[PDB]
């Protein structure tokens, strides 16, 4: 018995994003970048071909793609333009993103509420909340 990330397969549109301010400044966004940052309502399309699983995000001031299989390391460019060692992975129904560079890390877990999905962004004890509703 093993699970899959089909229920995370989808369009989805941020609805609410909370402490994401300050989520930016840990990872060393400057304010420019910040304040736009914080005006994106980004649309977040996760599909998977065989094994290989795409993440790809939309919005105006940035787009972003990262296509991988589970548990195997992939280098990633973020929208913040970090060029980063990743990991995803499937634990107990979180899809957990791990980003690695310069010593330092930050984790993006992705877990599905109530039919919404939550990303849950950590970096140096600063979390931020993001909601995501289903198109
Ligand atoms: C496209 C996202 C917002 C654009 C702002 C660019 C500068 C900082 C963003 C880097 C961190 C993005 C983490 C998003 C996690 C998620 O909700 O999927
Ligand atoms: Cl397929």
């Amino acid at each position: 018995y093993f699970q899959s990330m089909n229920k995370f397969l989808g369009t989805w549109k941020l609805v609410s994003s909370e402490n994401f301010d300050d989520y930016m400044k840990a990872l060393g966004v400057g304010l420019a970048t910040r304040k736009l940052g914080n005006l994106a309502k980004p649309t977040v399309i996760i599909s998977k071909k065989g094994d290989i699983i795409t993440i790809r995000t939309e919005s105006t001031f940035k787009n972003t793609e990262i296509s991988f299989k589970l548990g195997q390391e992939f280098e990633e460019t973020t929208a913040d333009n970090r060029k980063t060692k990743s990991i995803v992975t499937l634990q107990r129904g979180s899809l957990n993103q791990v980003q690695r560079w310069d010593g330092k890390e930050t984790t993006i877990k992705r877990k599905l509420v109530n039919g919404k999905m939550v990303a849950e962004c950590k970096m140096k004890g600063v979390v931020c909340t993001r909601i995501y509703e289903k198109v």
